[PDB]
């Protein structure tokens, strides 16, 4: 069927070599100055200008300077730019002429001087009423009422195009005979691209009678070129018979349409229908078009304002995000508090926020698993786009949602994880003015799609689509998302200061204490002993060291076990630690041997301390554990150079204790 | 003070009720319920004599009937109209009537008219709309508007006059045909158009003065009215002009003028002012042409402005995109673009104690006085007035935008304004009292404004907020990276401490115990083969006592480095206690285990002395023989090692 629809582009509507009979036309060669073509009814129009003209053939012996007003000839001689029509009227005739390539085209219509202030009053009323429209709907509806009152046509409709060139009636004024066509959808094939390009050449098209026989152009003088002359810039250009039969099927006897332009883009048309033939003069034409231009600018102003108003609204919501942010709320608390507002702001059914492994959801959302399938596919899709968005997910990302999913729209903002905005598919029921009909029709250009027969309402539905994401919403969603990224970063700065604090604290704990025992490791004993020697050498202080070791401990390991032995080491440190004085430092020196540094202690008290420790390890509680004894060497600071000599004395003393029976204390 | 009172007195004159009209028409005032004519302009008789033969003098209108003076269509229209101040236009062959309802009255203006037939107006409408539609920038629109208004109106001088927020004005466009002096970019004072005068444009968008020297015609009473309060004439075109404004135009060198209000919705944005050097009337149709043109051009200009905003937001989005290096690196890299984006001379970014500056800025200390002295943003275009004593005395800065810091600075622009005439304090006696008179000279006089900058457009505030928060994200990312680094090192050091001997660098005893237990479990599940090597340093105490602990520790480190080169990659090497070390050898039978023990024993033997004593180790060896606990293996290997030391040290034993 696609080939039939595409075939419409064969018919050359700019060169039909015929006109509608509500006027007449001449075609003049610029250099030759001769009339080379004239419409078949030229005689009944120019006989007003020249009495001699009775038949068409008389125009062959006629001169243009007898048929055209001096102002029109002067105007054509003067114009440099092409296709800029000149309007010159006389007492009984209204002339419209322009230059095109090597030809001058001149249309003539019957004209009656009508004097009134009607047009000016209507223009003032139209501008005042359009100026008072402040919303989209008001403008288009006021436009339809104004066009109906000005033109008198029984049905006026604003017909907006889709990006695919299909259309919808978005405003309508309908009287007693016509049926209402509001919100009905029409297919692209109704207006081929060639036909749409006409409005850019002449903004108004007029068909005063669908059944009026077209008047062909007859040759009069042999042109130099002979190729058909382009008639696009005028108003008399004959209508394709396909579109006439189209209008008949629509129940329309006469129509007029005006293109709606946004700069150079064709945004829609004002379509007017009547149940009987209906001519409109040049002044009512100019009124209609001037009105439509003003209304159009007004509508673009409303559109460009609602963009700025929406921006202000987004700024307001983002301002609300940071009123909660100072109160130290989490980002998940913020999403739950404001997500209902965002759904209105973004015209979406649901929101999901993912940061790390945690997920916050509001409204209609896929499951956490499906959300993660989405996120991962978003990463592996790898688009560098600041956001990713689709109103038909099943087509853009197949196999991604579950079987039967209702979601169609997704807007995803990547952060450093993701912000997701979900839109349920809206199952819009569309009412078309007639089914699409595969009807072939042969024409002088070839075979093409024929005009449909029925215009009665027919509904169809489109599934798997949502509303499209307007660009203003993409930027708002991204900015909201980044306002969340700022919240999370601060909370994580607090968390990371906490965790780094704990890490450094535990690191300090491990830098100074043996893991199994809990007392000071060997490096810390080495440090304390060296500084104790330095102090004792400067100020002649008195201190001693106790270097003890566990007796036959291998027998404990092999007879009992390593676990029992380790509890014995812990028991021995627990028993020794309560014995010690507050100034003394106690540490694990190597393996099973331990060190005690006793400052401010002379030799008798030092030996006594060794006795308290040795007796302390004996009495400590077994709790079903083997009996254990320690052997203590003892040394005192005797004007030593290095602490190594002191540990040497204590070590020799301790091994001397081992030989005299493993329980004694020796120095 | 003295002149402020004079200017304020201008608002005393009730210009809506002058009880007189300009003489380019005539006016009747009729009571609705009484149906009688109660007021008639003093020249009414030369107009209504067209309708009625009997009317020769003004006094005759008292015995006339309205239904003899007015067209039937105008009477029907007035009877039908409910809305007030909505004029009706009804014309005949010789007269053009404009009448409206106001409270209990009908007001009717009549002007001389003759039917002209042409397509000229329609062609002018088309050409004007096409030319305005082709304007895509602000300047193009206003200049095209000035050319169109001058060509349509024929006035010798046309100018677009834009108002300030304080009601002063400036000429922003001009088209001159004659020997007028140009008034482009000249400033005019508010008193030139009092508020009462500006409010007129909201009732009738066009004001017409066809002759500044035309004698005004007062209204004469005709039938005794019921109310007697002066009737409001604002909706029409015949309302007489204040003689102060007539004298103003004379001093301005203007014989006739026409002005059209320019409306942005309901706000008066400016006027189209037209002047002629000779008297000049314009018919109703040229009036309607001028006004429709001005409204169309106005809508077009508001659309151009709304698109520049939408476009500037696209620009801001582009710069923010380019933003997404340190945050200070980004500020230095991108601040030149931001100065264009924000129309500012300088930027300062403060983060903690560190300050990055670009362009014209105060010093760090003054910036700190600013921060300390300091809503989502705070902004002012007159710093000297809004925050005295804050800057140095001679400081050139006048504009400040502060985003919580991000600082945007605007140098004071010493804008020289050219005014049309010196200020002139002249008193003038008036029916309301004494008020300011129009100045006599309009010649150029200059003044200068210091201590002010451009005002901060709303779009720039929001842009500054968005840029600032995009920078905060950068700094947060950099500092999150730094803190993740510091936490990484802190946690990894914990591994090194919980797993390795500090002095040696190999595994501590806890990790060796764990590995031994898991190796035993593996061997018990899968019937694998592994063994342990437990060695000790010989006569090491002699090293400590003869040499030192520092030498002893370097010997332990040397010995671990020498042993570690011997081991295979699967083997684990750790410090068991003191000088006793352990090797875990998986996938190793007893002979290969003994061989490895020999390689280790020889490794410690030959290693480098470096002026240090020679060292030997004695190694015990054990093999996994279906043991229950690893203690049994360490026990066997320990006994073997003890057998090696007594039978002569530096040996391998199993
Ligand atoms: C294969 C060719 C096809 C075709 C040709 C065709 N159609 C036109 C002109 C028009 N069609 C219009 C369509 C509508 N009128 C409405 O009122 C609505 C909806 C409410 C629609 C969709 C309109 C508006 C025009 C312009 C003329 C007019 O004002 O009616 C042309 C151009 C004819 C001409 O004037 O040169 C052509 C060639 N139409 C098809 O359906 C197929 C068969
Ligand atoms: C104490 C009262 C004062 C006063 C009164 C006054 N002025 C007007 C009318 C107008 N003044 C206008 C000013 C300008 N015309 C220009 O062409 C320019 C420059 C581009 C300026 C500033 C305009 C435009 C009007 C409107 C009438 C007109 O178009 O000429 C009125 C109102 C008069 C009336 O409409 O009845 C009044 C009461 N002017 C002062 O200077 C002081 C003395
Ligand atoms: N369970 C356990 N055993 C350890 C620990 N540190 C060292 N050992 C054991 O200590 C033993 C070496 O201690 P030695 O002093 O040489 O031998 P001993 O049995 O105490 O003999 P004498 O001191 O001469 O009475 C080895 O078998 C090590 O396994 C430890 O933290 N836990
Ligand atoms: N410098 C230093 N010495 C240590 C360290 N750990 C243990 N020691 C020394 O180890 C020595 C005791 O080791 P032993 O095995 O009992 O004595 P030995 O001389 O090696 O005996 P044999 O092995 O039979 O030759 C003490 O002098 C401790 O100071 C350490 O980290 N650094
Ligand atoms: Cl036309
Ligand atoms: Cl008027
Ligand atoms: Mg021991
Ligand atoms: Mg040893």
């Amino acid at each position: 069927i696609s080939k039939l629809i595409a075939a419409c582009d064969q018919e050359p509507i700019h060169i039909p070599n015929a006109i509608q009979p509500f006027g007449a036309m001449l075609i003049v060669e610029k250099d030759t100055q001769q009339i080379v073509y004239a419409s078949a009814n030229s005689a009944e129009y120019f006989s007003v200008a020249d009495n001699t003209i009775h038949e068409l053939s008389d125009i062959k012996q006629a001169n243009i300077n007898s048929l055209l007003p001096e102002h029109l000839i002067s105007g054509l001689a003067s114009a440099i730019r092409e296709n800029e029509p000149i309007w010159v009227e006389t007492d009984r005739l209204s002339f419209l002429g322009w230059r095109h390539e090597n030809y001058y085209i001149i249309e003539v219509e019957r004209y009656h001087v009508q004097t009134s202030n009607w047009f000016e009053i209507q223009f003032q009323r139209a501008f005042q009423k359009l100026r008072n429209c402040k919303t989209h709907n008001d403008l288009i509806n006021t436009l339809t009422r104004l066009i109906q009152e000005i033109s008198g046509y029984d049905r006026v409709m604003i017909y907006q195009f889709d990006p695919e060139w299909n259309g919808r009636v978005i405003a309508e004024s309908v009287r007693q005979l016509f049926t209402s066509m509001l919100n009905h959808h029409f297919p692209a094939s109704d207006i081929p691209a060639q036909a749409r390009a006409m409005y850019s050449i002449n903004p108004i098209r007029i068909i005063p009678d669908v059944n009026a026989e077209p008047q062909p152009l007859h040759m009069i003088h042999k042109p130099q070129n002979t190729e058909a002359v382009n008639l696009s810039s005028g108003v008399l250009r004959a209508v394709s018979p396909l579109h006439m039969q189209y209008l008949r099927n629509f129940g329309v006897s006469a129509s007029t349409s005006i293109g709606i332009f946004n700069e150079d883009e064709l945004w829609g048309i004002v379509a007017c229908h009547h149940t009987k033939p209906r001519a409109i003069g040049r002044r009512i034409r100019r009124l209609l078009v001037r009105t439509v231009e003003f209304a159009a600018e007004r509508l673009w102003l409303i559109h460009s304002r609602n963009v700025e108003r929406y921006m202000v609204t987004v700024q307001a919501a983002r301002e609300q995000l940071s009123t909660t942010a100072d109160d130290k709320h989490s980002s998940h608390e913020i999403v739950i508090e404001h997500a209902a507002d965002w759904c209105k702001l973004f015209r979406c059914d649901g929101i999901g926020y993912l940061r790390g492994e945690e997920l916050t959801t509001y409204g209609e959302t896929p499951d956490q698993t499906t959300i993660n399938k989405l996120v991962e596919w978003l990463e592996e899709n790898g688009k560098k786009s600041l956001f990713w968005h689709s109103h038909m997910l099943k087509e853009d990302a197949p196999g991604l949602l579950p079987d039967g999913s209702r979601f169609a729209g997704l807007l995803a903002i990547p952060l450093k994880s993701y912000l997701l905005l979900f839109r349920v598919a809206q199952n819009e029921v569309r009412t078309w003015a007639g089914k699409p009909e595969k009807l072939s029709v042969e024409t002088s250009t070839g075979t093409m799609l024929g005009p449909r027969k029925s215009f009665e309402a027919w509904q169809d539905e489109v599934s798997g689509k949502s509303q499209p994401w307007r660009t203003a919403q993409l930027y708002a969603a991204r900015d909201i998302a980044r306002d969340l990224l700022i919240v999370a970063d601060s909370m994580q700065l607090n968390l990371l200061n906490d965790q780094l604090a704990d890490a450094n604290e535990n690191l300090e704990k491990l830098a100074s204490f043996d893991d199994l025992t809990g007392i000071f490791n060997r490096r810390r004993m080495e440090d304390r002993l060296e500084s104790e020697v330095k102090e004792a050498q400067r100020y002649k202080k008195q201190f001693g060291i106790l270097l003890f070791d566990l007796d036959k401990f291998k027998s404990v390991n092999d007879t009992y076990g390593h676990n029992i032995g380790d509890q014995i080491l812990q028991n021995t440190c627990a028993a020794v630690s309560e014995t010690l004085r507050d100034t003394d430092k106690f540490g694990r020196w190597g393996g099973e041997e331990f060190l005690i540094i006793a400052p401010q202690t002379g030799m008798p008290e030092l030996m006594q301390l060794g006795e308290r420790v040795r007796a302390a390890v004996e009495k400590m509680q077994h709790k079903d554990l083997p009996a254990v004894t320690i052997s203590i060497g003892v040394a005192e600071f005797q004007n030593d150079t290095r602490w190594d000599h002191m540990i040497d004395r204590a070590d020799k003393a301790m091994y001397r204790a081992k030989e005299n029976g493993r329980n004694q204390v020796c120095s």
